[PDB]
């Protein structure tokens, strides 16, 4: 079931338009979300009229510019993965003013007035890659952590919720200074400036799949037997599980939280009976669904359904 049963698949009979915009179409979170909106409007009597990028995180002028242009294409939702939590609020309120409600996809947005999200708990993202940690026999290990850029909310989530339980178990984790925009340079920088630093760490938490990557790039040249934590799939992440290089990493299954969203969105625009939705929360502050969060490790690599819920398909493009 491409829904999990979360909820059973309808058809708009209402017309139905979707304008999208998110950070980047770089690894498979964004564009898997990307996906698996447009495979499910296709099933679903739903048109997507536009697929926009920021281009990178930071470039939110690009972003307001592209959520203005929904309203002249009489969007009817727009959605929305922000490249920052905060300064979306007045556009998000500009566009619910023209009819338009605006949906939060994958990632919080620091805006009351969304009308709803899918997403996930980044807290717990990190709760269960610290589990892993712990259950790798961590205690008394030091961790080296690169935590991801400031300013968007969720890697400071990821970063406490891990903090929590690793430090629980007597993990000691370096400080965590947040900077950079989470590319394969800055993981590979960062994680080599941090090795240096922190020669006997044996454990390395990024938030993101290209930090970590990153952060595999700098342990071969150091010579580091590191072992890397860290979160959303990508097809070579499966060889460096076997391989023992990653320990675990968080599934974000993008595909889904697409295609929630465009059931969540007929139902929301016919006056259905929505499907389940969590209060809004002090990060989150809007109506919100959070698909469970599960690990990758070399006990389910072979197993688990990531290829069918967090990668799009090959050679898929928009």
């Amino acid at each position: 079931d491409r829904l999990q049963g979360i909820v059973e698949p309808i058809v708009a009979r209402q017309p139905l338009k979707l304008g999208v915009t998110v950070v980047h179409l770089l690894d498979n979170f964004y564009k898997g979300i990307a996906y698996g909106i447009v495979d499910e409007a296709r099933r679903s009597n739903v048109e997507v009229v536009q697929v926009a990028v920021a281009g990178a995180y930071g470039n939110v002028q690009q972003q307001f510019a592209q959520l203005q242009s929904f309203k002249t294409l009489g969007v009817d939702y727009a959605v929305l993965s922000p490249a920052a939590y905060s300064g979306y609020d007045p556009v998000v309120a500009d566009l619910a003013r023209s009819g338009i409600k605006t949906i939060s996809a994958g990632i919080p947005v620091n805006s009351d007035k969304i009308a709803f999200g899918v997403l996930q708990d980044d807290t717990l993202i990190g709760k269960v890659l610290g589990k892993a940690l712990c259950d790798d026999g961590a205690q008394g290990k030091q961790v080296i952590v690169v935590p991801g850029a400031a300013g968007l909310e969720w890697p400071r989530l990821r970063y406490e919720g891990f903090k929590e339980v690793a430090s629980a178990c007597g993990a000691k984790l370096t400080p965590a200074a947040f900077r950079g925009e989470m590319s394969l340079a800055d993981g590979m920088a960062q994680t080599q400036d941090l090795l240096m630093r922190t020669p006997d760490a044996e454990y390395v938490f990024t938030p993101v799949t290209f930090l970590g990557i990153g952060a595999v790039r700098a342990a071969r040249q150091a010579n580091r037997p590191v072992k890397v934590l860290t979160s959303a799939m990508v097809k070579e992440n499966e060889a460096m599980i076997r391989e023992g290089r990653l320990l675990a990493v968080a599934s974000e299954p993008g595909v889904i939280m697409g295609r929630l969203i465009v059931q969540y969105a007929i139902r929301e625009h016919e006056g259905l009976p929505m499907p389940p939705l969590d209060k809004p929360t002090r990060s989150v502050p809007y109506p919100h669904f959070n698909v469970p969060i599960t690990v990758v490790d070399k006990s389910n690599v072979d197993t688990h359904p990531y290829a069918f819920y967090d990668y799009p398909p090959q050679g898929w493009s928009i």
